């Protein structure tokens, strides 16, 4: 079987898996769905599915696509449905196929930071709920396991570092700052964090605010080039994104004072660029034990990978 | 002992007790607090807390205050400082006291919706800290007892359903979206939702930007009246709330999609009143079966009191 890695967040699905000829992959798909059918009368190409008796259909423009930013959207019929267009678009054949998901930290541990057993039994269960699709063949998913978000993504630095250090994991993700406090070699974890009202959402939505997604996804990666800001538009929207980016950075500091007696730290997510520079001056942790990707959006679907595949 | 009803929200904490002649008495107090200690020259009075060998102080303007909006929060140190500081500002007499607190539906519950007995003693627990303050002695609690939010709001309500009917209570806090679906005369909870990624503060928050936290939140009770907005300031920052509002709409109302088969709706939390008449119409509940005060932010407490006292 295909086994693929899929980091199913409430932004973008991430997968990541090894082809026949051991070649990596990775695929980012959204997690737009409306619970209705498309209509297409011959223009669009449309992904309608049914779930449990249930019209599901992708859609990145409709308003009242379904919300995933809720704590059960890992448990939900349209999380099965969103990783089940991921593979379908990812360029896999369709078949039969094991996969490693995750659950976020808070979802993964209980309060007294040991797994949650019931959360990852309802996690690898959600899978066996069927789905169909028109005009087409659905992948069958077969073997589910379950891992935790932040862990993976360190995981590759925790093996380096003395049973006594401490690496700090900073998740940025779109609708949720997420992070960990783990003991070198993994030999357990000191601190789990969890924040739900802070993500890369907030200066996405600030920008849309001053004037598609794209639009603003554009104007945020490109802030740095003005030549680009002028002729991709028609000075306020400036201003409003500075303001947005401040006050993230604010709240993510602020954060961090949760935290001490770290000796190393790592930022990860698709927000860890709109913070990196931040985190490093505050910490103030010498360079040789800041890490930072230039792909941090697969960090995670790519630490599951390097362990599980 | 004075019994106080506490719901400890991580906006506003409201505070609900008889007084010896039987008065009912309601106060709220922000939970702004800063790890250190405040530093007063001769002109401002401070309130300077130890908790764990930690300083903490209230500040109500300071950036740096200590985020609230992580799920933890519930079992944190600054909660503890934060009802502390709630109860030395009630007009209350220093004393013993037994309180009754509130854990958000998603802590109250586990993802099987029965109460989750390990975080209900974790926040009992967490009264149990000793904390100090400069110049003046803290109130000793005693007695600690846990409720869930939302369904004690909507508890008078519930007493006179069929057991069949179920009450669809809408919680829009400063920082939270919390749903539950009860059947009547709480013979059992069909559903349990909760959302972080929106509330309140993305309004107050919207304003701002367009621009203390006191003239957004002006701003915002006093959207109906023009001469005031006029006044209060130097037709910009309307637009932005207007848009602000109509977004926050659009995804309450597409949350709602997430729930079917209730009979009754009750809307409470600070927010019901931004999102009270979408939510009526949407829902297309006659009249008769819509709930909704005009003291929302402290419906809560005062079910608790209900209940309990
Ligand atoms: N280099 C970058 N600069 C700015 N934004 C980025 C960058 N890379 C990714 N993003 C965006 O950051 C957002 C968050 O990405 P991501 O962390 O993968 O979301 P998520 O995992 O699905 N959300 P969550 O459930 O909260 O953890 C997305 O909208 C990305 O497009
Ligand atoms: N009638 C009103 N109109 C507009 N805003 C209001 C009104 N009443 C209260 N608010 C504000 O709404 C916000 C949310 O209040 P509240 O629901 O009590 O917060 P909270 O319980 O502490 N937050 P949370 O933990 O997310 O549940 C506060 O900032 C209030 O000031
Ligand atoms: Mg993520
Ligand atoms: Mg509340």
């Amino acid at each position: 079987h295909h086994l693929v890695f899929i980091d199913d967040g409430s932004t973008n699905i991430k997968l990541q898996w090894q082809e026949s000829d051991g070649t990596i992959k990775q695929h980012i798909s959204p997690n737009s769905f409306k619970r209705e059918w498309a209509v297409s009368f011959g223009d669009k190409k449309v992904f309608n599915y049914t779930l449990n008796g249930e019209q599901y259909s992708f859609d990145p423009i409709s308003p009242d696509a379904v919300v995933t930013t809720n704590i059960a959207w890992q448990y939900s019929d349209v999380n099965v449905v969103a990783v089940h267009h991921a593979l379908l678009t990812s360029g896999l054949p369709v078949s039969e196929v094991d996969i490693v998901c995750t659950l976020p930290l808070t979802e993964y541990y209980d309060r007294n930071n040991q797994p949650n057993t019931e959360n990852i039994e309802r996690k690898k269960a959600n899978f066996r709920k069927k789905i169909t699709l028109n005009g087409g063949d659905t992948f069958t998913i077969k073997d589910v396991k379950v891992m935790p978000e932040s862990i993976p993504a360190g995981y590759e630095v925790l093996q380096e570092l003395d049973e006594r250090d401490s690496l700090l994991i900073i998740d940025l993700g779109g609708t949720t700052l997420d992070i960990s406090q783990v003991m070198g070699k993994l030999s357990g974890i000191s601190k789990i964090y969890g924040d739900s009202s802070l993500g890369v959402s907030l200066v996405t939505s600030a920008v849309k605010d001053a004037l598609s997604s794209y639009l603003a996804d554009d104007i945020i990666i490109h802030r740095k080039d003005n030549n680009y800001l002028k002729q991709r538009i028609n000075s306020i929207v400036t201003e409003a994104m500075n303001e947005a980016l401040r006050k993230l950075e604010q709240r993510v500091l602020n954060t961090l004072n949760e935290f001490s007696g770290y000796t190393h730290v790592m930022v990860i997510g698709g927000g860890a660029e709109l913070i990196c520079d931040a985190v490093k001056k505050h910490t103030q942790i010498r360079d040789e034990r800041f890490f930072k990707t230039n792909n941090s959006q697969y960090d995670l679907v790519n630490g599951m990978y390097l362990i599980g595949n």
